[PDB]
């Protein structure tokens, strides 16, 4: 009386989704000013963040509400590979912005030699690569395939879909998805954060007759509340199986999803892009 009507949560996201990322690569491209060696990343972020509006919440919605995966085991595979490439993808992409965001920060007169046009398309290439033999290698060479019995009896038969992985596997493609951009980012920004106080004090100490803590609360809050509950249950459920269930690792997988939507009001904020956006509608 109440499963069947409630597929318009499902479908708002999926809107949203889209509709972000769409703004925001149309404004990238169509208009002249909104180019610039850091917008490469950004519209990057952007096709990764499409790829998931597009292809995985609209198949995992049917194969949640259906509880029947209609299709067949080939679609099964290629599904995951590109979750996992499309997760992968995005979480290195932010850490990418984030190194960038120091350089260009801590190191003012030599910001310019060593971010070019050249230097773009070069880093892009490669944290796609690593994204692809993360995901597509293991999963379509059928290398991390379970050995219980269950798992041969999910695998055999075709209607049924269900992530069973082994202990090795869950542990490196997490340690490789999400713990180092983690550290990495934390580091930056607690640098460039004790830089902008120390700057602060300087203009005090003569000018003398908040913001960076809000900005740096939203930047780390959003994306560690959206994803760091995810890889801890993903880290636990396999070193021991008795303790967590299918439908809370459900939960919070389709919980770190929604942070794609969140992306274009966290990283697109500028006066140009507002223009830009008044400009388009
Ligand atoms: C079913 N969805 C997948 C399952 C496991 C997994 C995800 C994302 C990144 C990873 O490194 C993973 O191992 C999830 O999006």
């Amino acid at each position: 009386v109440w499963v069947v009507g409630m597929g318009i949560v499902m479908s708002l996201i999926v809107l949203a989704i889209v509709f972000g990322n769409v703004l925001v690569i149309t404004a990238i491209a169509k208009f002249e000013r909104l180019q610039t060696v850091t917008n490469y990343f950004i519209t990057s972020l952007a096709c990764a963040d499409l790829v998931m509006g597009l292809a995985v919440v609209p198949f995992g919605a049917a194969h949640i509400l259906t509880k029947t995966w209609t299709f067949g085991n080939f679609w099964c595979e290629f599904w995951t590979s590109i979750d996992v490439l499309c997760v992968t993808a995005s979480i290195e992409t932010l850490c990418v912005i984030a190194v960038d965001r120091y350089f260009a920060i801590t190191s003012p007169f030599k910001y310019q030699s060593l971010l070019t046009k050249n230097k773009a398309r070069v880093i892009i290439l490669m944290v796609w690569i690593v994204s692809g033999l993360t995901s597509f290698l293991p999963i379509q060479m059928h290398w991390y395939r379970a050995t219980h019995q269950e798992a041969i009896n999910c695998y055999a038969e075709e209607t049924c879909c269900d992530f069973f992985t082994n202990q090795a596997y869950a542990i490196a493609s997490s340690i490789v998805s999400f713990y180092v951009p983690l550290v990495i980012m934390v580091f930056v920004y607690s640098r460039v954060f004790q830089e902008a106080k120390r700057q602060l004090q300087k203009i005090d100490k003569s000018e003398g007759r908040h913001k960076a803590l809000k900005t740096l609360g939203i930047i780390m809050g959003t994306f560690t509340l959206c994803w760091l509950p995810f890889f801890i249950v993903n880290i636990v459920h396999v070193i021991q199986d008795n303790l967590i269930r299918k439908e809370v690792y459900i939960l919070l997988n389709w919980i770190g999803y929604v942070n794609s939507g969140f992306n274009p009001l966290i990283y697109c904020r500028s006066p140009d892009f507002r223009i830009a956006f008044q400009e388009l509608l």
